[PDB]
């Protein structure tokens, strides 16, 4: 019977005493294949009809029926499908994408519907020919004028071949050669079976019509018909229930491409959340062990201890005991022109002295019980000045002794314990067996490990501040870790949110052209990790970058990475940063188009 | 004569092959007072035309005089000027603000005119009462039908009362009643002397003009006059507290009709001083608790390992760079009144040796805490009375040196003299600096000054350390921060390319523009710094309390840093894409 039946459909905007009755218990039927003219005082309601004779808003109270099925109570995938296939929309205000050619943007609709890119923009192409725009088919739309983007926007609702056709004001920038073409094409599609709603002020053009209704103030006033209207049997349906991620991919790269400013800044806000938390972990790694490594070489270390050769090599020969030193010493009197100190193999690597000129006791020198001695720092400037002292001999005891190197302090005199207890001294009894212990193996648990592994005193504060100052350079990298990655996070849902909503109306053409709610998500998702985790590869290999630049000019201490950070500081600013593009699309996809298309 | 004389005018659009000639070696000298309707084809170069003579585009080549003045020999104020009172621009795509009500639109181009603000609310109100839209004077654009948009952009191009109305197809998208009740507007306007140029396609509205022109592929084709023009009389010429008075009630507005944007760009400062703070202090606080720990392992002390008397101690005691001396001569150490804090050894029970005990040459021994666990006194057959213990850092003993040089062993002649060098101090200057100080008093050798100064040299190796790591990551997070404002700031203002452009036609003077997005920016960054230098401050007072082990020490050098970065940053990337903007032509501005 009919195509359209509107009953009691009432529309109000506003708050109250804001609000204001725009549509007023206005029934209206047309029917089936009518070529209908609406007419009226500018802002008495008519396009506030159209709309909701579109599905691209939706009336206060009362029915609209569309092949009679009631619009409200049809599911949101259903609608989408009216949009793209039963209605063919020409919006007053022409509501183009602006960064899409002429042909790009008549397409557009068609690629929702789901035909091949190849048919679309040989189509299009016709479509810009008959309206007079094959000449212009590649300007976007602020290359063109005002009546050409009108009759890009007459391409598009004609390209899915809509059964319906809602024109809002199809002529209004148009010349009389160009508004007449356009009526020959409209009365064509009506001689074919199509059902045509115009909207418009000029009569000449509501003269191609065969209803013409007049409104005035949310009412209807006149309603008239030259000829009763031909029956038609309504065509059989629209609803449908992986190319579709194909199409999604190659929009969503475009888009990019097309706001370079945005998606460069928006990847640029992810490169920096990366690499500032990177980066200042490994700065934090990096400054902390020249910190400990600076605090481990203040001193060692050690627990000084029947106490025989072979206990104190039985005792070396454990992982958590890296050096030891058997120990005796000696009260004497020296001459050229004291201390004299039997130790060990080891003992300079046990208490941490450094050699500062010549070599230390080797391992012959304790074998043999030879007469070399090493000097203190101290006692070696004292005894020979500022002269070489190595090689030159020194008396302890009316006993030789030929210096061999010199060591750092904390007169004192190095000589091996083989040759204090044979020619200094005599026995066999040694003084007390010294251990430096493992940095790694806790410090209390050896001074007991020690009492049993012999049985078969221990100054150790370093190794405290050092256990110290490692809590406190945890608690600095892993609080200065938490900020940047909490800076940086907020800076990409800042440019996300930001660049996002700023195509809020993009999505409200899109939602009136065809597009379903999905088709939204997917483009728009693609668009996020594919700008995501290019900023992210681009992220994780500019922190790398600055590792080698630092290291290479930077001597004080190195710049270490941490793998853990990589993948943290990563998975965050892309879980982040699609988030964040993905929630605003979406809202903006379940508006209403034409409150989509207020923004 | 000509109020309007354009001959030789050229005009191109794009990059051959995308080049296209748009206006061609088209001459039209238009009369004062006319009323000139052009009409043509879509796409025939209407719009160019008439965006070049109201000083809105500006063609490729050949002249375009207003009163006889050239055109682009004109400054960018005196164009601003014709905008604002020689021309009124009515635009095919009607090109209003949609964050101002219906009347705000209309009176806009009466801020850069200089009028008050009681007086161009009620001339807009009754501008739109002429237009029919009386009815909706608070509706925002997007409130309104596209007629109705239509007639607030008439009734804005008549704000000003401008000699001349380019009118770009102002009845497009209106009724005849209305469209007719425009052309009564523009008909009496005319005979109040006021210069009219049209374009349409209606051709009843063409009928009202006595001089009809028609363009066709960038040519003039058709030029008919009904009536010759009535004579004509130049008109004359037309060419900062309340100016910026006014910039910054826009600019709050503005700030407030973007809340998003704004409250977004304030939280990128903000964070970007929070964080450069946050760090620089918990930087300086892991520091102190670190330099301390290193400097609790032990002291720094410079011994003068005969001819060493107690007055050299004693003048070498009463410097600032010197905390404590000590004379120094089983194992009975000799010691004096300060040694126990020369070495950093503590108390631990009992006493130490008091001044009394160096004075009387006292037999009491300080017990070292390994040989007074051993033991529990009589040293060479000679009583000692043990007084107290000391902290561990052969049996050792602690005496006065008075004791031992008198009861112990005789003598006058001390071993060596311990000096505790201070904190703050250097060291190699000391150890040039006591060669020096006890030089002057002869006393002449020893001076063989050993120096124990490796925890001086681990504090400054790792405040150097410390050093470059709190100032490589407070350059980081300051780059970081100062980049996310750049971001959100960059893109906030080239998002508003296109308001300039509407403000640039429509009056406005180039440094209006600055005025109100400086403002914008200024407002809105030292609003997002005090948020910022105060909630940094709310951070340090919940990390302190919770956490023990250092304390976040604030640094009243970085506050400053970090705010005056973030806002010259901020404030220069709020400038400069509005700047680069008002400079354009005003079309140029429009296409974004
Ligand atoms: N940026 C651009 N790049 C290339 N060509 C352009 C550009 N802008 C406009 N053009 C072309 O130059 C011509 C100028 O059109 P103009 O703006 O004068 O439209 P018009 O004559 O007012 O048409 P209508 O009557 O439909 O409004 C058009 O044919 C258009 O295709
Ligand atoms: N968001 C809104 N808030 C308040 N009123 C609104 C809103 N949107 C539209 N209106 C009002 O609803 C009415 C309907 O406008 P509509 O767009 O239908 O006009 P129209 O019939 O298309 O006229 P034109 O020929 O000018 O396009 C107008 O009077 C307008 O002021
Ligand atoms: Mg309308
Ligand atoms: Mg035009």
């Amino acid at each position: 019977m009919n195509i359209i039946e509107i009953k009691q459909l009432n529309r109000y905007f506003g708050e109250g005493e804001n609000r204001v009755h725009v549509l007023k218990d206005i029934s209206l039927s047309i029917e089936r294949g009518d070529f209908v003219a609406i007419m009226g005082q500018s802002g008495s309601g008519k396009s506030t009809l159209m709309n909701i004779i579109g599905c691209l808003d939706t009336a206060t109270g009362g029915s609209s029926k569309i092949d009679g099925k009631e619009t409200i109570e049809l599911t949101n995938d259903q609608l989408s499908d009216l949009r793209s296939q039963k209605f063919g929309f020409i919006f007053q205000r022409y509501n183009l994408l602006s960064s899409l050619t002429a042909a790009e943007n008549v397409a557009l609709p068609a690629i929702y519907a789901g035909m091949p890119q190849s048919q679309r923009l040989e189509r299009a192409k016709q479509l810009l020919e008959k309206l007079g725009l094959g000449d212009k088919w590649q300007n976007k739309p602020n290359q063109l004028s005002g009546g050409q983007q009108q009759r890009v926007s007459i391409a598009r609702a004609l390209m899915n071949g809509g059964e319906i056709i809602l024109a809002d004001q199809p002529t209004g920038a148009l010349d009389s050669h160009s508004g007449e073409n356009v009526m020959e094409i409209l009365r064509q599609l009506h001689e074919e079976g199509h059902t045509i709603i115009m909207v418009t002020h000029d009569k000449h053009i509501a003269a191609s019509a065969n209803r013409i209704i007049e409104i005035k103030d949310g009412e209807i006033i006149s309603d008239t018909q030259k000829r009763q209207v031909k029956s038609a049997v309504k065509n059989p349906s629209v609803f449908k229930g992986k190319d579709q991620l194909m199409e999604a991919f190659r929009m969503s790269v475009s888009a990019i491409v097309a706001h370079k400013m945005r998606s460069l800044l928006t990847m640029l806000g992810i490169i920096i959340g990366i690499t500032s938390v990177v980066s200042v972990v490994a700065l934090g790694n990096g400054s902390q062990q020249k910190i400990l490594e600076n605090i481990r070489g203040i001193g060692t270390n050690t627990m000084t201890i029947n106490l025989k050769i072979s206990d104190a090599n039985t005792l070396s020969k454990q992982s958590y005991i890296q050096s030891v030193t058997p120990n005796t010493s000696s009260s004497g009197i020296l001459v050229v022109g004291a201390n004299l100190y039997g130790i060990g193999e080891q003992y300079f690597d046990v208490e941490g002295l450094k050699l500062k000129q010549g070599r230390l006791l080797t391992e012959d020198d304790v074998d043999q019980s030879n007469q070399v001695v090493v000097l203190d720092e101290s006692a070696k400037k004292a005894i020979f000045a500022n002269e070489n002292p190595l090689g030159k001999t020194v008396i302890f005891n009316k006993r030789p002794f030929r210096v061999i190197g010199v060591v750092s302090d904390q007169l004192n005199l190095y000589s091996p314990y083989s040759t204090v207890l044979n020619k200094i001294t005599g026995g066999s009894r040694i003084g007390s067996i010294t251990v430096k212990i493992s940095d790694d193996v806790n410090s209390t648990v050896a001074e007991k490990s020690l009492t049993e592994l012999l049985k078969s005193m221990n100054s150790d504060t370093i190794k405290q501040t050092i256990e110290n100052t490692t809590g406190t350079m945890k608690l600095l990298i892993s609080s200065i870790a938490f900020i940047s990655l909490i800076v940086g996070g907020i800076g990409v849902m800042n440019i996300m949110l930001v660049s996002v909503t700023e195509r809020t109306k993009e999505i409200g053409v899109r939602m009136a052209i065809g597009a379903r709610q999905i088709n939204i998500l997917q483009q728009f998702l693609i668009e996020a990790v594919l700008i995501c985790l290019i900023g992210g590869v681009a992220g994780i290999l500019l922190s790398v970058l600055i590792g080698v630049l630092f290291n290479s000019f930077i001597t004080d201490f190195s710049m270490d990475f941490s793998t853990a950070s990589i993948v943290t500081a990563v998975l965050f600013s892309t879980l982040i940063g699609v988030l964040f593009g993905y929630m605003p699309a979406k809202k903006a996809a379940e508006l209403n188009p034409i409150t989509a298309l207020a923004q």
